[PDB]
């Protein structure tokens, strides 16, 4: 038997992470239960009140986050703002899987961290994004893991294989475009439907994005060469979806780019290059935990260009935490992750 | 091994349906199959060229809607535009599950059928509203069904516990809002996005709408009483989801009228009635079969009020083929439909 | 040259009205001029930094709301739309043109005001619908003016030529749809982007709403037979507009009712009728301060049915404000209001 | 008092147009005046089937597009299907001033024009982009006038003045989220409302759209060095908008940069710079003649980055159109078209 908590249960990513486990075949069968939700000043709440989709578990009482709710938990989602895993985690048994949501364990070095977060550094656990050379190894077994931002992960399927295979120049330049669901279910003024809806806006411009060093730690682990990362993310009228354009300075052929992401990806269960004449479109991953990927050349301006559409919410973050949690447990990767998104 | 055809597959109701279906526990275990999938002008193309969502079936070439084609099939699903199941079900063995989505045999007056189809009346099959009184049994063991449309199956699904009752008056309102893929796939320009986009509007208004007599059908399977039907639809700014609500003029206490619904719709798998100071929104049920429905009484004007929310891809017409393919074969009725939203 | 105030300039009506002012042939000529912006915090910031739309007025440092700023102008928008402003207006001089946003002095009835609202009752000033019968003839020249809410001034414009010419019955059945910014700037998680991208729902249904008596009273104006008016706003994926059905029981032909809305609309230039086979859509008046009509008759139903579109924001709010000052001040009716939409 | 002639009024670049020409002072008091209005299908309708928002204009009857029709008329505008106008431009009077929306007429380099059109050249007009250098001084008393295709207005103003002061290497990267609007009114099933809604996704990448040529073009005409343009467009759930981010590596400091811009746009009344620490957004543009333009440097990424704002219908191409008509007939350069945004 597996039981599991989820602490901030009442946000979106918490919300995503449950529809997971009630779709999930361990949920099915009983291998898994669904213990504690907590949140902080939702604590005492019914989720329905927040997670009206979720109608299975809408009577469940939101529990306040403490240490005492969350022990006696075999896995223990945390979906809550950055800065709380680094205490929490330091209050569960050693051997209790923590996966984070957060941003706190994701970066390996602490000096990046206090520039870009603000604080002190907590240190890195696994990083959740299986498909990355060397990562899948490192979450079969653990009991720590990290699940990787929104952006760091649609632009890292997009990019890796070209940087790792020597095709590309270790400059790159990504510019995404969110919905609005991945700022979060905080309210503020500038994420109202009023303000979203027709209307498209550049955020965190010039790399001062918190994820530019993401995008960069995880580029720099598959080549030795100085990486560089112009990062700009775009704000669009939609609720999720992420569609990350990526270019990069070419001078090899798309002969021998094509090729190079069909061997690393080919046996990927979760990552779908497009047929020739095809494009990625975040219409078509939406609820489902994989990513669509073009891969083309610009020889007019020795540019390589290359695609990537995800759901924020699943294979952006709750999909990538369900993913590593069956590889934590052992089970089948795909358990619970499906590739059918929904559409129109 | 049930082998199952889908003609119409390159549309709105047929990459539901057959998404559905790739999700259905009987496609897993393969005691179920995807076999023909057929169209009009496209075929010889692919499926991925029309259902980007649907990467397991991409590589299907779509064949044309034919006899020969659709033969040896124990399943058939039939998403075209109407005036075409009536003479493809003789063509079909007798013993294969025909399942139209279109409207040619939902109907039981010609009188009806000609004033507002301006063909000839087809007959009648099986009404694919398993909640309404009577339905389930007739589905069982039946090998034709006629799918409701989007809108009577929101309607119907808000009135008729309190029309059953006896508790609301017959002349009952209906104003729907709903999302644009109901329209289809078939490219008018009042239904590009630019029009669409930011504007709402009501089209085929004081019923002439060709589900007013529907409603209208389906509400006097539950009365003895002359039912009139005031029928409105409107179009917003959104790709799926229908919200129903109809008003009715009523003297009953509003305990009587919600004991009539908790009666009604306590044991229905798909029907979720809100609880006391909740309401149903459209993105709660969105991707699933469920129907959220919440009702209250407007004391100073005397009117009974329902609100029902259903996606109009699955609840509205795949699901409810799928629902129903499921009572026709006598397989578990909630096997591959999902009662948890994709939200936000 | 009249100097004008706008309290709470920071919301979306106060922010329109400027726009509105902005536009203004009197602003351009030198007879009117801008005076204080105020709002209740985000005083000392920079009304760019709320309406980056209006860049000439970017540089303006929004103030406090109190009689001190607000004293010495000739007239002052009150945009707080439903709110309180009661106060406010005491600390004014009585020769000072208030044109309130708000509900505070639109209803006649103190006991109706207090039912609905909680508070004593402040009294009433002219309603702000010049279409309106006797409306327009107590705004020339008036000191105090009460802009009506955005649904009522729908409903009303839909409603009332049937209802005076006495050729409909007075129980009327009204549904809205409209875009988030009626709810207004303030910040709350049930009106997020995310949320309310993709979704409809019905809110403050059966009565509770508080337009339900804003809508009796303007149609009691036209009759003295007893009202009831059945209400339901239903929130959509739009920023702006409002597109209202509208329906009662009727007897009268549809000729009959047609000519009663050219009777009471031929010449006023606000409301375009729309010609045989068309229908409104808020895509088309946005922006404008445009009522778009059109009336039918459900035979079968014996239901009367009319629908209205307008923008929230101009005819809805802010393009009242203006055109009731207009009139207040005796300067042409049409100053500053455009008819046409800027679409798509 | 000068006739003019909209040739594709029924499109959305004339409609467009049309609303421009209506608010326009030389409209107001007789100098201009809306002649025939033609159409290649929608000949025998009325305006209003077309453009609903166009109330002023509903009662016109859409003419067939011949050169009798368009004939007698001193301003005549060419909205017609992109390209395949400079037939009907030969065959109207030589002394007749027409603007060209379409693309027939935009390109200098013959071998570009075949190589991206594949049909032969028909030769340069001067370019309706005054706040390109130069270029405003051929547009006063022209008659032949091409207007810039939406997305070179955006890469060019947010990109020249930096080009210009040679700040950045001339190799420079454009990624453009769009709104649906810009592809115009033909339908095709992609530019469904059930298709663009909630989906992002980017098209004609890797150097295949006909706008890259035209933004290589504007920025030769600022430079010494070869200019090679890497573009990205990236359609959205938008009716209009162009959000440009555009990157290129810099040696400067950012010091330099907002000194070039500086210099470029504090006399240009359309072209706004954003307030240091405030950024670009389509919804403040929406409806004006305005553009919104920032620049940064991300300096551990030797990139300087610039985003620019625009509506794709009034800066993008009808107000460009409106704007150098105004210049073409010496009327001052800002009538009809104001700055101020129609937001939220
Ligand atoms: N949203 C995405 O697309 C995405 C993608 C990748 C990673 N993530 C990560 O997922 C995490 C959740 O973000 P979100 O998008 O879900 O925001 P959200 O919708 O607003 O919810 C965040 C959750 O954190 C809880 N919380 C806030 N402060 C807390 C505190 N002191 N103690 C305990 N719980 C607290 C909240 O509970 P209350 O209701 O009581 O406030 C809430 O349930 C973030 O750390 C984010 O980095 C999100
Ligand atoms: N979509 C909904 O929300 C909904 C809900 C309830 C019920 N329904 C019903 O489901 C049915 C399907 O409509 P839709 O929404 O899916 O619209 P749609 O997107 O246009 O789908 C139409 C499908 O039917 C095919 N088709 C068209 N004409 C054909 C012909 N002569 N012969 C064979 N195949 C033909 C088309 O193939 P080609 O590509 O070759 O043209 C296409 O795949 C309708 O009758 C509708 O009333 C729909
Ligand atoms: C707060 O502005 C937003 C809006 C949409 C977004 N989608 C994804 C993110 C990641 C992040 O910046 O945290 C994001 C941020
Ligand atoms: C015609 O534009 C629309 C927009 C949304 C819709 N939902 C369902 C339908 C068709 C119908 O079932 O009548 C529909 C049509
Ligand atoms: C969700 O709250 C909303 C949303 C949209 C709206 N449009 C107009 C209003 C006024 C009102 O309902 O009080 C409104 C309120
Ligand atoms: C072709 O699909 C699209 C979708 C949205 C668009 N917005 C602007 C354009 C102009 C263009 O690319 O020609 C466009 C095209």
């Amino acid at each position: 038997a597996t039981k599991v908590a989820v602490a901030g249960a009442s946000g979106y990513a918490g919300g995503e992470i449950l529809r997971l486990l009630l779709g999930h075949p361990a949920y099915a069968d009983g291998r898994l239960r669904i213990g504690a939700l907590t949140a902080a000043t939702s604590a005492g709440s019914t989720l329905g009140e927040h997670h009206p989709h979720l109608t299975p578990l809408a009577h469940r009482v939101v529990e306040p986050t403490e240490a005492a709710v969350l022990g006696g938990h075999d896995a223990v989602f945390l979906a809550l703002p950055h800065g709380h895993s680094a205490v929490l985690a330091q209050q569960l048994s050693p051997e209790t899987l923590i996966i984070d949501c957060g941003a706190d364990f994701r970066l390996t070095d602490a000096a990046v961290w206090e520039r870009f977060y603000g604080s002190s550094h907590a240190g890195s656990w696994p990083y959740g994004l299986p498909e990355l050379p060397g990562a899948r190894d490192q979450l079969r077994g653990t009991r720590r893991i990290a699940v990787p931002g929104c952006y760091p992960t649609a632009a890292l399927l997009a990019l890796f294989p070209a940087l790792a295979a020597d095709l590309i120049e270790p400059a790159v330049t990504v510019v995404a475009v969110s919905g609005t669901s991945g700022a979060g279910r905080a309210a503020t003024t500038d994420l109202l439907g009023a303000e979203v809806i027709g209307s498209a806006r550049a955020y965190n411009i010039a790399g001062v994005h918190r994820h530019t060093p993401e995008i960069a730690q995880g580029l720099r682990a598959v080549t030795d060469r100085d990486v560089s990362v112009s990062f700009t993310p775009v704000l669009i009228p939609a609720s999720r979806g992420i569609l990350a354009t990526c270019t990069a300075r070419t001078r090899s052929p798309l002969s021998q780019l094509r090729a190079a992401y069909e061997k690393a990806y080919h046996a990927e269960p979760f990552i779908y290059l497009m047929p020739e004449g095809q494009l990625p479109r975040t219409g078509a991953v939406i609820g489902s935990n994989a990513a669509h990927i073009a891969v083309a050349v610009d020889e007019d301006a020795q540019t390589f260009v290359a695609i990537a559409a995800i759901d924020n919410l699943v294979k952006g973050t709750a999909g990538a935490a369900v993913q590593s949690m069956n590889l934590a447990l052992g089970w089948p990767e795909t358990d619970g992750l499906s590739v059918v998104g929904v559409a129109p």
